[PDB]
């Protein structure tokens, strides 16, 4: 019973038919159909060999569509016919057609509304777009339409950024340029978005609060509520998805200057001009919008499942991920789904033979993911004082595959050397490296930008579950999954009705072998984190990075000398402290190494687990008071990527455009200060403790 | 080498040396006799025993008198004749006459000005006053000078009080009805407050903030400080205190209304009249401030003495209490600070013969906690990430007598127990209970109100260095002091020049057996504390505490029976989390009984430990973010005083008097539900933990 007996006791037939199971029908959080899931889950992870297997329920703010007012988008002429109307629904797939409940493409928490104007091209709507658009070329978003193609960054960002452009309305579109690999077919025949395709997904600016009528505390029966004026993320403009004919047939007549430049140009054959509005012939014809959705606080379930641990059951290792999915869920999140469930019966299958492991594991099926990581947020909401206190480690579970190339894992500094150990243990499955490890051909196929024989690993932001865990908790967290060699952007299929069980059977992984490769990092990660005697984190990787991320940031801050001269900016303090915690990590990994005494074990074990949860701040960072990590945030510009030292990222950008610069430049030293703090404390939490 | 052998150590005779060798010279916050003594403290715990001694120095906001520019008060007249002057010094004490370096009366971080105008009287300027004068007797307070009483409430509330009124300034005396003690002599001939007597201290409002310039963070070398225009809780308006000969000169003249009634009149041979201004014939006569006053950033010093524990040195029982004073200290802080030192030589003795406790306790020496806690605060906050995962209790040791009658405890509910058994083997110093214990002469002379054979022990607030660990950081904390048979008031002398080592050995504690029983109690909790195998909490009895708070907070809700139909708010959820609370702590409490294993002892004492943390809201209290304790916060009426379920007491104080009531019981209501939350929240980590 060792983790060999774990891993090989996992099985790609297994992988698959659950993956068939979960993808029949559509699981919409808030469903019948999805509360009709978790009971199965519930039952089977019982029949599995759990300790126990609970399904915990929360009311939260939810978004549909009207189911007898459709949303759509028209080209209306100067008596107002509606010359050209958007699509309804997507065409469903081969042998679906008669397949209900399939909910239309919608952007979920959109205000209703009718908006009608002129429009403007904003390309990815980046906040770098709207500095070009606005700053450069002069022109003026305010009572416009805009449309943007989906890409680079998260949806929400886009929302935020035309809102704040003053925008009366936002269309966002799938560009080929973006969604149609050259020389794949298209949805049946290939792994391509198809015309009639369209990107489902919520355009909510949520910051980490998880329901936005209850930020800071569980949405459970006796919650107070926010009145939905103060409800926290919600857009203040109709926003509505379409696909590329449709795409084609607004963009086509647009007039005003041209495109400022080629990257701005997607792959439709038309000129991509910026507007506003339509060429002199079609001057008179306005954009219309028809949003009708509605917000409704709605119930959901999440499953969690308890392997109670024999020797430290008050230390937690959780492995969790969403089981709510927009349509069928073929990729997200099934493939993840079925992982899991594939996870929980090899665990299972050796508790059932007298093993547990030294700690808990405690296993989560969340539910609204999709709607914000509701599930996830509101449950950590609810458990927030086990967590921090008993907490070990977060590996998130969503999509197993997002592509067949390589290995893409982000996840704390305090987990590399547990990731590099483990995949070179663990088999290829990449064809022509059979017989080599893991490791060999992820380093070979993703290399490290900084170092020579080493893979990349990215950093942590937001955009899934282990949010809350990482970025509010400071609960170390990893996630690994197989993907493409548009790393922001999604696979093509990304949240349509095309994404199916067929679509990965066919095109993705037919022998179910990345599915079983992740599943052995995913649980084998899991295993060592529960069982491993001493944890098996590294604190001198967080040292290694800390200096990487000062430097950046110093170098960040030097574009501006002349300003560092007049207003004093010293970066001293920060490289004191990432020195010092170099120094003491140094010193604690000597004693890790040097130290039958097991008081003096649950010691260090402590001084490792709440390393992590030295890094938060309880005042969290400016004006995002749920994201309290000091090292990592979510990007204000983008919740899908990580960004390091963000205070004082957030602090010098843009600075020079600031209209008071002896504030900016003082707002900047306060970040400074918080960050050399927080490094020397967390150091401090390393030294001997009496 | 037990608990005998400890408290056998301790000598009243070393406390009385102690004492007199802390009293010669004044030691204020800041000055250089003040680090002298720091750096006699440090190496007399260094001989003592200890195992490390440090100096944990930090730069904050003080304030002190113009040396060269004196404050005080006038009546001008209306050609600008100044024709009454209050004082500029207290006439010193017989023997200190030429003592230098006595700072002269004032009120600490009041700003600079010279305001003139008509007095009001608004007895103790409590909120109450305040609503007598503005509501009942129609006077306006706005642009006048106030005169306020001291007593019943912190100062700090009281101008707070008069600013919101709108006063141009406030002077504060102390009247002999509060002061003044009947059948007693004046110092230096018994214990009573003389005519020229004044008490000097602070009158900040900073919420538990620490240093005004760096909340959140500590002030060391590379803090970013806030401008003064933004410093955390300095007075607007100047203030000076004064003693009962100068108020009344200031009061005899008084005019317009008469006292609205006798709780209202002090004893001075005056009408107490409320004012606005003078009589008829001085009516022309105005009062005159001139404050001088100036803050500065200025070092201040704690000093830190660690005995590391044999067993589990990551666990830290800490017992602290301040060494600055205003003046000589001869009871405030000394008399504590001298049962410290005391407390400290024991412990080194046992352990000099191979002796050390179970767990680490550290003992802390703190600075400018006279200027508002600030040396305590600075320290938490350097060192919270370690104080919030390895606190076990705090024990504070401000003052040990204000009087002679009997024993005074405040503490968490948890060390209830521990009170009740340790004071039942400790004898009473009492006349008349020789050969009693403790426990059966201050529960004879301090019942309990609610229960039969049953002592009164307090709810903690603040007003002394346990605030940050407890109400910021959730640290079990408890204090115990001989007291009087007033409790808010201060003894007569408090503060002044007056307070000696001489007033303490003629007047108080010849003694010293007070002294030693106030070191017995305070050792003797931290003894137990340090070295019992399970921690000496009971859970069940927080249960008891908790229904009696929600009983009282339903009552005060009970006095608006319509608007509690009109706006449906029930009480029903914090009901059932107490009633859960009860039910799984009293399996708890079976557990802890029915328990060899040590890592099950680590995971008990873990849960007991964290479970006072587990009443810590992150988000703070509405307005106040650094009391975070849900159940306990200082009353925002008087710092000194604790209120239970202090966010919807805030909630519901006064509120028939709010315009907009919908808004107002919302936020009743939204209270219920975090108190509720954070209730059942705190018994879930009593449960099982898997
Ligand atoms: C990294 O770790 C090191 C410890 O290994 C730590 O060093 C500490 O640095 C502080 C700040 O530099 C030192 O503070 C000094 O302390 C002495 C007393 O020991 C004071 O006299 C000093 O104050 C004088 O000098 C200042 C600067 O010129 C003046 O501004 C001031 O008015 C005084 O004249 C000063 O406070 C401290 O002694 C060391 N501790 C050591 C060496 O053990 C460093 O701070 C760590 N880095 C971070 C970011 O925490
Ligand atoms: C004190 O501890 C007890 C547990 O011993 C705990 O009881 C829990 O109370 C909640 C709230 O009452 C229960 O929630 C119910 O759960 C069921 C499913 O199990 C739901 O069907 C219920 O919802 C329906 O009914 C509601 C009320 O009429 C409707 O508003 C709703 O729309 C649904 O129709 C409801 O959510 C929960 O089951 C129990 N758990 C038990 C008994 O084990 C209680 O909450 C604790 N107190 C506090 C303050 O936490
Ligand atoms: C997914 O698999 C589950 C579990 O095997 C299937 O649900 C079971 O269906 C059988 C036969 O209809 C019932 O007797 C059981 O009660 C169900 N078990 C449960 C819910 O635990 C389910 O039919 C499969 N779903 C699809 C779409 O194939
Ligand atoms: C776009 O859809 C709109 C709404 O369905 C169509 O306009 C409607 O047409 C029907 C039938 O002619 C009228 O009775 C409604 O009053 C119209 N409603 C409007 C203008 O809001 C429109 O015909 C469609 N356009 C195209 C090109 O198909
Ligand atoms: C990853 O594996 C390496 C190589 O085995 C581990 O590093 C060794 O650990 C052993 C056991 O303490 C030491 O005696 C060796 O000196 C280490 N070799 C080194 C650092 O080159 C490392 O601990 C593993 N990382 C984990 C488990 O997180
Ligand atoms: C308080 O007691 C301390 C310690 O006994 C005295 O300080 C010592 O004074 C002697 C003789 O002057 C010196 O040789 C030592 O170096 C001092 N020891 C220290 C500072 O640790 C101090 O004199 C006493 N203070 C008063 C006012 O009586
Ligand atoms: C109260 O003190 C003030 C200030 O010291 C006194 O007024 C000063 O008196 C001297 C000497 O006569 C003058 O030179 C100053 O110009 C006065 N300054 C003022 C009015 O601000 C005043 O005499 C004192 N009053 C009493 C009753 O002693
Ligand atoms: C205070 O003392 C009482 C009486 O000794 C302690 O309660 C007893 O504890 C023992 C040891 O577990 C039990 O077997 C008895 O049944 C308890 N007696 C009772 C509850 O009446 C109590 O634990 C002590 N409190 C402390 C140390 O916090
Ligand atoms: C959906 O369609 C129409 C719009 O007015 C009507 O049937 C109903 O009000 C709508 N339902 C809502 C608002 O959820
Ligand atoms: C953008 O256009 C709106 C239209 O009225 C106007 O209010 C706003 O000032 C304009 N901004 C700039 C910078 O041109
Ligand atoms: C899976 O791998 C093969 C090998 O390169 C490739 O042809 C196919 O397109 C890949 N699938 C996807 C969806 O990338
Ligand atoms: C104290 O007295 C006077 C007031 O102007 C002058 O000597 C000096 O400025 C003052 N010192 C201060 C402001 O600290
Ligand atoms: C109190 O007096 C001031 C004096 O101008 C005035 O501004 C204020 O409105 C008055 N308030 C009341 C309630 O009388
Ligand atoms: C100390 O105790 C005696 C006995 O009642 C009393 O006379 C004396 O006033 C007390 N001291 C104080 C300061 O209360
Ligand atoms: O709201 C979020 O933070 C992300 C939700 C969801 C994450 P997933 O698509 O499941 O990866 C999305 O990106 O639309
Ligand atoms: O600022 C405070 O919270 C209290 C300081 C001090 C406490 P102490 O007099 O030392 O009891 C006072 O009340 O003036
Ligand atoms: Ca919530
Ligand atoms: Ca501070
Ligand atoms: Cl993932
Ligand atoms: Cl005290
Ligand atoms: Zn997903
Ligand atoms: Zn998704
Ligand atoms: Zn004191
Ligand atoms: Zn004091």
């Amino acid at each position: 019973h060792n983790m060999k007996a774990f891993l090989d006791e996992l099985k790609a037939e297994n992988i698959k038919k659950f993956l068939y199971n979960f993808t029949q029908i559509p699981h919409l959080a808030g469903t019948e159909q999805n509360f009709q899931l978790a009971k199965q889950i519930q039952s089977q992870w019982k029949e599995f060999g759990l300790d126990s297997v609970e399904l915990a329920h929360y009311d939260v703010l939810l978004s549909y569509p009207n189911k007898t007012h459709p949303n759509y988008i028209s080209i209306i002429n100067e008596d107002g016919n509606e010359i050209f109307n958007t699509s309804l629904f997507e065409p469903p797939p081969p042998g679906y057609e008669n397949v209900s409940d399939i909910v239309p493409p919608f952007s979920a928490f959109s205000p209703q509304g009718m908006p009608e104007g002129d429009l403007v091209y904003v390309n990815y709507a980046r906040t770098e777009d709207f500095f070009k658009l606005e700053r450069d070329m002069k022109i003026n978003c305010s009572g416009k339409i805009v449309i943007a193609r989906y890409g680079k960054v998260f949806r929400g960002n886009k929302v935020k950024n035309a809102q704040l452009a003053g925008a009366k309305g936002v269309i966002l579109y799938s560009d080929p340029a973006d969604y149609f690999a050259p020389g794949v077919k298209s949805y049946p025949d290939g792994w391509n978005l198809p015309g009639g395709g369209v990107q489902r997904g919520n355009i909510l600016n949520l910051n980490g609060a998880g329901d936005p009528l209850t930020p800071g505390y569980p949405a459970n029966e006796y919650a107070y509520r926010r009145g939905i004026a103060e409800a926290v993320g919600l857009p203040s403009i109709p926003v509505h998805p379409i696909g590329y004919y449709d795409a084609q047939k607004l963009l086509e007549k647009m007039g005003g200057s041209a495109p400022p430049d080629s990257s701005w140009r997607g792959s439709l054959k038309v000129p991509y001009n910026v507007g506003p509005g339509f060429t002199g012939n079609f001057s008179t014809q306005k954009v219309k919008m028809h949003i009708h959705s509605t917000n409704e606080v709605t119930r959901i379930y999440n499953v969690i499942g308890t392997l109670r641990g024999a020797v430290e059951p008050d230390r937690y290792v959780i492995l969790g991920g969403h089981r709510d999915s927009w349509v069928f869920g073929g990729i997200d999140p099934q493939s993840g789904a079925a992982v899991v469930h594939e996870i929980v019966r090899s665990f299972g299958t050796l508790k059932k033979e007298g093993w547990r492991p030294r700690r808990t594991i405690l296993f989560a099926s969340w539910d609204a993911e999709e709607f914000g990581l509701l599930g996830s947020t509101e449950w950590a909401e609810e458990n927030s004082r086990l967590l921090q206190e008993r907490g070990v480690a977060y590996i998130n579970a969503d999509s197993s595959i997002e592509g067949n190339y390589t290995l893409r894992v982000d996840c704390t500094p305090l987990m590399y050397s547990l990731v590099h150990n483990l995949t070179k243990e663990l088999k290829s499955p990449d064809e022509g490296f059979e017989g080599k490890s893991l490791y060999e051909s992820w380093t070979k196929k993703s290399p490290s930008p900084e170092f020579s024989g080493m893979p990349r690993i990215s950093k942590l932001g937001s955009g899934n579950d282990f949010e809350v865990f990482f970025q509010r908790l400071g609960i170390a967290s990893g996630r690994a999954r197989y993907t493409k060699n548009n790393k922001f952007s999604g696979y093509p299929l990304y949240h349509s009705v095309y994404e199916t069980y067929e679509l990965v059977e066919k095109f993705y992984d037919p022998m179910f072998k990345y599915h079983l490769t992740v599943a052995q990092v995913r649980g084998g990660m899991v295993f060592e984190l529960a069982n491993s005697i001493v944890l098996p984190f590294d604190c001198r990787d967080y040292a290694v990075v800390l200096r990487k991320y000062a430097d950046k940031i110093y170098s960040i801050s030097m574009k501006h000398p002349q300003e560092m001269k007049t207003y004093s900016v010293s970066f001293d303090s920060l490289f004191s402290a990432v020195k010092n915690f170099t120094e003491i990590a140094s010193k604690f990994s000597e004693r890790l190494q040097d130290f039958s005494n097991p008081i003096v074990l649950r010691m260090m074990n402590d001084q490792l687990m709440f390393l992590e949860r030295a890094f938060i701040d309880p005042l969290g960072l400016p004006d995002r008071p749920f994201y309290r990590h000091v090292i990592y945030a979510p990007s204000s510009h983008n919740k899908y990527a990580g960004e390091s030292f963000p205070g004082i990222y957030d602090a010098l950008f843009d600075i020079e455009s600031k209209v008071d610069p002896s504030k900016a430049w003082g707002e900047v030293k306060r970040q400074i200060y918080v960050a050399a703090f927080t490094v020397q404390a967390a150091a401090e939490t390393l030294s001997e403790v009496a």
